[PDB]
């Protein structure tokens, strides 16, 4: 897994954000991957290699795999270099708003498809969202930022707190567990049908919060199947046990044409 630094050439710049960057490079001359860097000071070398132990124990086609690291600073994390960038970034560029609902829904399933592993084997995601699922140039998805001790924000590592995605359960008393995952998810999915939109446009945190504390669930998008929206309010039920599991989730989105 370390690797010395000269096997990697950095070619060009993804992103810079607040705890460091991301590049571009070649690793071993041919291989082509991205490169997360670690801003010094930002946090502790240990805390920042934890995503890269995770990725070595979760080991799955739908989720980001771990190619190296560097240990010494400025510390480096590698993987596979995915065409498309970020979900939440690919939906809005002029490829993906053309996205016809089966693709859209066969994206959705991979994302299930890699929760449900997740799932089976005990761990949670705790930041799932449209920003932390990755895309290849045949747009196969990858789950990436999974499993962490934190809840990260998207401006750490690119250019752009988030309570959006986060279940009244972890909002209230931080009780987090995979189901708070399958809320998020249902969340997800709204991004994935609206071509990358926030969820509950035109409200802030606070007042997302408040509604939250009333009962309040997100309308059917425009560009929505009914079965679509019925399994979301499904993501959406007050009591995590109502929830839908993972591997159901997977299948229904699967089957769903
Ligand atoms: C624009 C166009 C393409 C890409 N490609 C890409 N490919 C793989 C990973 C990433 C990426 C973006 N944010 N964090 C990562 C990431 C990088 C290394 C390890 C773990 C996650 N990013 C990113 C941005």
């Amino acid at each position: 897994w370390e690797v010395p630094r000269e096997t990697l050439k950095l070619v060009e710049r993804l992103g810079a954000g607040q705890f460091g960057e991301v590049w571009m490079g070649y690793y071993n001359g041919h291989t082509k991957v991205a490169v997360k860097s670690l801003k010094q000071g930002s946090m502790s070398p240990d805390a920042f290699l934890a995503e890269a132990n995770l990725m070595k124990q979760l080991q799955h086609q739908r989720l980001v795999r771990l190619y190296a690291v560097v240990t010494q600073e400025p510390i480096y994390i590698i993987t596979e270099y995915m065409e498309n960038g970020s979900l939440v970034d690919f939906l809005k560029t002029p490829s993906g708003i053309k996205l016809t609902i089966n693709k859209l829904l066969d994206m959705a399933a991979q994302i299930a498809e890699g929760m449900a592993f997740i799932e089976e084997r005990n761990y949670i995601h705790r930041n799932l969202r449209a920003a932390n699922i990755l895309v290849s140039d045949t747009l196969s998805c990858k789950i990436a930022d999974f499993g962490l001790a934190r809840l990260i924000e998207d401006n750490e590592y690119t250019a752009r707190f988030p309570i959006k995605w986060t279940a009244p359960e972890a909002i209230n008393y931080g009780t987090f567990t995979i189901k708070s995952d399958v809320w998020s998810f249902g969340i997800l999915l709204t991004e994935i049908v609206t071509h990358g939109r926030i969820p509950y446009p035109g409200m802030t945190n606070p007042e997302v919060i408040q509604n939250l504390e009333r009962g309040y669930r997100m309308v059917r998008p425009d560009n929505c199947p009914e079965e679509l929206y019925q399994l979301m309010r499904l993501c959406w039920k007050e009591r995590p046990e109502d929830r839908p599991t993972f591997d159901y989730l997977r299948s229904v989105l699967e089957d769903f044409f």
